[PDB]
DNA sequence: CGGTAATTCT
DNA sequence: AGAAATACCG
């Protein structure tokens, strides 16, 4: 079926944009391939948005094109989770982006996709299974 | 459509009508149809047996219990007719007053049970179902 | 962030 | 079952 990871905004929208290229967690995951991204229920403050955008200007340049909305509580899109590296192997295998994450495990993401219509959703911990009908309509929407 | 997640084996007993109230620590304004989902917590066979004995005391020896108590799924619905404090519970329902000592007691009527139990992930308190999940529930 | 019969897994 | 988690709501 469809497997999903819930992420706090404004990080989540950066992930489905391809602006944020890794996701850092304290725990390891065997999951590979298509990983759906849902924003958690957390509402980001305007400060949180501007501070995160500033940090990514340091990391990816002044001409990063950020999203104009960071909606919470919805399915945003998907990435492909190609690898889950320890922090040590992250630095060694990705020294050009090693600075994007200080977490114990680092989810290596490619092929970011962003949905045009974001389906409302209530998330779960870690990587969890989408209800089959939201998943179906979600891959249709793409 | 609104849902309440309940631990097995209490959850299936609610949709059976065997369990007639749900006691919680908190008040809810919700009235009318309330869907009951089993939480993901699995009861031991021992716990199921002890609970069934308890409900044989309260409802008779020939209570027809469900044959399984599946976890993590939509089970059915009740009508939530009232949410009483423990006092108003003792006053208005003194014949089942012993069935719950909780700060608030949800009075449940018209229990209905689905034939196929749809798997579902719950949320705390009374939470809103997806309208299409709500559709298929009938 | 605390309250919650949320869900996950050794 | 009891830990654990970017669960959810207020």
């Amino acid at each position: 079926g469809g497997w999903c990871l819930s992420v706090h905004q404004p990080w989540a929208s950066l992930l489905v944009r391809g602006i944020k290229r890794v996701e850092g967690r304290s725990w390891y995951t065997p999951h590979r391939g298509r990983l759906w991204i849902a924003a958690t229920a957390k509402k980001p403050s305007p400060q949180e948005v501007s501070e995160l955008q500033a940090t990514y200007r340091l990391l990816r340049g002044k001409d990063v094109e950020f999203p104009n909305d960071y909606p919470s509580g919805c399915l945003l899109g998907c990435v492909d989770l190609i690898d889950c590296l320890s922090q040590k192997q992250f630095k060694e295998q990705f020294p050009d982006i090693s600075q994007e994450s200080d977490s114990p495990f680092v989810f290596i993401c490619k092929n970011p996709q962003e949905m045009v219509v974001k389906f409302p959703i209530k998330g779960n911990p870690k990587i969890w299974k989408l209800d089959s009908k939201i998943h179906q309509g979600a891959k249709k929407g793409l």
